[PDB]
DNA sequence: TTGACTCTCTTAA
DNA sequence: GAGAGTCA
DNA sequence: TTGACTCTCTTAA
DNA sequence: GAGAGTCA
């Protein structure tokens, strides 16, 4: 098993390589009308991603070293928390961007936490627009809004009531 | 089927036979602290489910006729919405239950619209809670709350800026 | 040991 | 959240 | 014609 | 949102 300082070790190489991805300037959404920046620090579109980063999907990647022989690898964006619990009442953690940014690998826009907390963040209002999550949203979700619904509730009869 | 007054006659059977399902009644979270009551019109457990229905899956239903000669299948709650368009912003339109109890079949519990709409609605504050949907919420989603996220943004160096 | 690809999988609407 | 096939 | 099962699929995190 | 294989 890979020991806790090898684990840092990990984490610090990583960050070391993510801290040289290009760093994007975003204005977002942030609720009530307000306006913010966020820092992305952006994979690149295609080969060469960094030192230990390889793409196994069109929004997936991976990061791997070889410690004492054996090649560990992690999804990409789980290393920041690889010295945190991997699940949580009875859910997988997952890595969770609070900028809606997969290419993004800058760790102060990640979070660590259930799927349904995960999704539930693109329909946030926003740190300014009443967000409730305890980790605060970064900004507003990006399906955040009134919708596009076709057709509401609705009968032909008389056999309903709501 | 093809003809209107034959998708007509397929909702008005429909309905005839959903309003004889039970009418099972859930007091719900409306948001901003108050409860309120909804009366769901539930598809049995288990085999006989009604004329014209048959579970394909744990949750999921299809209503079925016979028209022309010619068997015709609907999902189960899309069978309302048959006059509607299937599609918006060139995305799917969905059954979508605001209540929330897929064994429920009352039409004015259910709206059209696409999935991410749809989805969306689970982390809705709800009807009074804030709920900005267009077409509104009949209750403060399940999956509203603070979360149980278990790592926040964090960085072991000083490579990120937010 | 490393890069750049390949494949399939999970969840809950 | 879906469509479609196999039997009786 | 109707009922009661079977299977896999879609989407975007 | 994930894990793992192949090849040089
Ligand atoms: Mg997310
Ligand atoms: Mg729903
Ligand atoms: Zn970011
Ligand atoms: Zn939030
Ligand atoms: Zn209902
Ligand atoms: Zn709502």
């Amino acid at each position: 098993a890979l020991t806790n300082a090898q684990i840092l070790a990990v984490i610090d190489s990583w960050e070391e390589t993510v801290g040289q991805f290009p760093v994007i300037t975003h204005h977002v959404p942030l609720g009530g009308g307000l306006q913010g920046t966020l820092h992305c620090y952006e994979i690149p579109l295609a080969a060469p991603y960094g030192v230990g980063f390889a793409k196994n999907g069109p929004t997936r990647w991976q990061y791997k070293r070889t410690i004492n022989q054996v090649v560990h690898r992690w999804g990409s964006h789980t290393v920041p928390f690889l010295l945190e619990p991997d699940n949580i009442n009875g859910k997988t953690c997952t890595a969770s961007h609070l900028c809606h940014n997969t290419r993004c690998h800058n760790p102060l826009h990640l979070c660590w936490e259930s799927l349904d907390d995960n999704k539930g963040r693109n329909w946030c209002p926003g740190p300014n627009g009443g967000c409730v999550h305890a980790v605060v949203c970064l900004r507003q979700g990006p399906l955040y809004g009134p919708g596009a619904t076709v057709a509401g509730p609705q009968q032909r009869g008389s056999h309903f009531v709501v």
